[PDB]
């Protein structure tokens, strides 16, 4: 038979001095530079974190609001159902209302997508939640928008990590430059459900 | 305000043109292609293709499995919750035993990780099923061993694309030279749960 490691704590020991070691993480601080790490080992890529940009102080923000309970707002199922309910500190509800079935109808009225209408349903969880927006560039360029009303409940911070070749660069640009809110992107093209939830799952616990 | 591109069916169609105006895909059959467009899509990174590797005649068996009423088994839920029901064209069902709560004490007494030791649930449905592994290479190795027994089901089609540093582009490998049944991998470290969505999601429907 194949033989291969069965352990997989020792697994992911490995997997994060594997990237350890082949990465370029100096310009990251200790708080930022743990997510990055999670980030790599979801999307088996050293090199990704030369794409990775934080805003000042996101890091230490975002585990400080799913410590004190903040929901985890997502864009898709694949990043909520990926979000490891055991690392979570707080009992911290995971949300996603792209299934809604207002949303149809919603997106058609808003002229927008789906994944930018569902965004619509998370207005009275926003107020200090952690955003995580691993799929849908128009999600983020909506959130944006939506931020920019005085009005508008606003969250503790957004990982931004939308993936593709139509739009998501370019959200992701505009949300750095925006600033509305602590933030951490992928710019360009590179993102996504795995990286995303990477970036939650080591925002939420202290352990790797 | 932000403005950006809101008809997602438009971004799609994009999103595709820019894939294959830039990749390298002469070497795939017309079946293949598609498939592997997808998986750049969503990667969102040009160059995947160089590491996809098919058996021949795999695309165009999966997808005659999944038009015959194939189940899907997946290794995480990331996997399972991605695949677009919408696309499915025989109301195939889409399973993930990964949380089915005999797997913690399961793994225990095989000495093997969650991820594999669930895979010994899918036994009822494996015959003739269209596997979908995007996290696991503890779960590609396990599925190898057991289809070296005459006596296990075998399926129709492996998509076997775990990410990784440890085990990952050693599992792919192996299931390319041991070929049990037809498959498709990402050679290397890359992998993840939204190619091997994408694999799914292309294989099912006809129409891109
Ligand atoms: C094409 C655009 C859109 N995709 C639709 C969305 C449907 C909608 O919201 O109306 C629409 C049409 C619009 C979203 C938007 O552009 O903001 C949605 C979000 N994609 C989903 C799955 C997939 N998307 C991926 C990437 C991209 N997709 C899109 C991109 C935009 C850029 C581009 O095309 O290059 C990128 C982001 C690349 C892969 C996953 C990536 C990952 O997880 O890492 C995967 C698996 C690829 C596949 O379709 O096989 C469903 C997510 C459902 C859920 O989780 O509840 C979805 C709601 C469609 C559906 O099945 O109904
Ligand atoms: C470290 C190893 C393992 N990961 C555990 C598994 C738990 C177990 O099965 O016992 C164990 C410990 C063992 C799996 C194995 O090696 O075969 C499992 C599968 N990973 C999960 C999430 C994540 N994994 C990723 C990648 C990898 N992980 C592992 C790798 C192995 C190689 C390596 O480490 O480089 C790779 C594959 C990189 C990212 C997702 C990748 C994607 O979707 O694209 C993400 C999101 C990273 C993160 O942890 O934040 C849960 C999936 C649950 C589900 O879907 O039901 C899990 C069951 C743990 C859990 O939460 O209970």
């Amino acid at each position: 038979p194949h033989e291969y490691e069965k352990d997989g704590a020792k697994i992911y020991v490995q997997s994060f001095a594997t990237i350890r070691a082949e990465a370029d993480l100096a310009r990251f601080t200790p708080e930022e530079e743990v997510v990055v790490v999670r980030m790599i080992h979801a999307a088996g890529m050293v090199g990704l974190e030369n794409h990775v940009r934080f805003a000042p102080g996101m890091a230490i923000a975002a585990r400080a609001a799913l410590e004190a309970g903040a929901p985890i707002l997502c864009d898709a199922r694949m990043v909520s159902e990926g979000i490891t309910r055991a690392r979570l500190p707080a009992k911290n509800e995971v949300i996603c209302t792209l299934q809604d079935p207002r949303v149809p109808a919603l997106a058609q009225e808003m002229g927008n997508t789906r994944s930018a209408a569902a965004l619509e349903l998370w207005r009275p969880k926003l107020e200090g939640a952690v955003v995580a927006i691993g799929n849908a560039p128009t999600a983020l360029f909506h959130l944006l928008n939506m931020l920019e009303d005085p009005a508008c409940p606003r969250p503790a911070a957004i990982i931004g990590c939308p993936v593709g070749f139509i739009g998501a660069a370019e959200s992701k640009a505009a949300l750095a430059v925006a600033n509305p809110v602590p933030w951490v992107i992928v710019e360009g093209r590179l993102g996504g459900s795995a990286i995303t939830v990477a970036a939650v799952n080591a925002l939420a616990c202290r352990k790797e």
